[PDB]
């Protein structure tokens, strides 16, 4: 499939990703940086984000889905399926809305696309009507993560998809903290991208700390396979 090719060529090996966010939730401002590499080849994702601006105000796990799905590991048999790769290296548009359960509710907007052999990740985040001390700006939420697949289905007028998945969070109680994801993409370009069949995206996530890292900072580990298209 000579479509199929170049953004798909494109993902063939290791690339390099450089992440970065600026941040407002009821007025409380943040700027991340990150930094890692993809190999779609394994679906594997290595990224360090560091709050550059101070202390975070938000938990980690809540900026997890926000801070990379070119990254996902298509079987072969499912190539035909991959919107995200066929839309490089012009990329695409990722725009969530995030509603925490009995709180407050992030609006995203990223631009995913090459710049030179990097794949770049920029996203600005509004965040509005938290609770003062719930579990996100009160911080309660365990600093680990769960496995989760993430629904994909075309939406063939906005010439794109929409995603949606629910993440539930550990509360340091025993409890959970649920966030319901909405999710659209769109392609920068004006070129044909692939629409594909509804689908799904197997997600884990593994948390932890650079033992020599005094600023603010979370390093993350995902793996990421598509299936549910036999």
């Amino acid at each position: 499939d000579p479509m199929v090719s170049k953004g798909e060529e494109l993902f063939t090996g290791v690339v390099p990703i450089l992440v970065e966010l600026d941040g407002d939730v009821n007025g409380h401002k943040f700027s991340v940086s990150g930094e890692g590499e993809g190999d779609a080849t394994y679906g594997k994702l290595t990224l360090k984000f560091i709050c550059t601006t101070g202390k975070l105000p938000v938990p980690w796990p809540t900026l997890v889905t926000t801070f990379l799905m070119c990254f996902a590991r298509y079987p072969d048999h499912m190539k035909q399926h991959d919107f995200f790769k066929s839309a490089m290296p012009e990329g695409y548009v990722q725009e969530r809305t995030i509603f925490f359960k009995d709180d407050g509710n992030y609006k995203t907007r990223a631009e995913v696309k090459f710049e030179g052999d990097t794949l770049v990740n920029r996203i600005e985040l509004k965040g509005i009507d938290f609770k003062e001390d719930g579990n996100i700006l009160g911080h309660k939420l365990e600093y680990n993560y769960n496995s989760h697949n993430v629904y994909i289905m075309a939406d063939k007028q906005k010439n794109g998809i929409k995603v949606n998945f629910k993440i539930r969070h550990n509360i340091e109680d025993g409890s959970v903290q649920l966030a319901d994801h909405y999710q659209q993409n769109t392609p920068i370009g004006d070129g044909p991208v692939l629409l594909p069949d509804n689908h799904y995206l197997s997600y884990q996530s593994a948390l932890s700390k650079d033992p020599n890292e005094k600023r603010d900072h979370m390093v993350l580990l995902e793996f990421v396979t598509a299936a549910g298209i036999t």
